[PDB]
C-alpha cells in the first residue's frame, strides 16, 4: 500500500509549483491538453516534476521525461511505475 498520484493531486502540484492562475483553468479538462496548452512552461513543468518526486518518493528518468507530451501520459507513467513496486 502506498500513496498513488491522483487527478486532483496532479492538478494541485502544477499550481503549487507555478502559481500561474491567470487565463489557465485546470478546473476542467487538462489531462488531454499538452503542458504548453495549459500554459505551463517547460522549466515550471520540470519544477513540478520535482514536487512529484518529493511527495511520492519517486524519481523521473532523463530520457522518458522529455518523451511525454500530455499530463495524462505523465500520470499514467508514474502510476504504472508505482504499480511495478510491491
Amino acid at each position: 500500500m502506498a500513496t498513488l498520484l491522483t487527478t486532483d493531486d496532479l492538478r494541485r502540484a502544477l499550481v503549487e509549483s507555478a502559481g500561474e492562475t491567470d487565463g489557465t483553468d485546470l478546473s476542467g479538462d487538462f489531462l488531454d491538453l499538452r503542458f504548453e496548452d495549459i500554459g505551463y512552461d517547460s522549466l515550471a513543468l520540470m519544477e513540478t516534476a520535482a514536487r512529484l518526486e518529493s511527495r511520492y518518493g519517486v524519481s523521473i528518468p532523463d530520457d522518458v521525461a522529455g518523451r511525454v507530451d500530455t499530463p495524462r501520459e505523465l500520470l499514467d507513467l508514474i502510476n504504472g511505475a508505482l504499480a511495478e513496486a510491491a
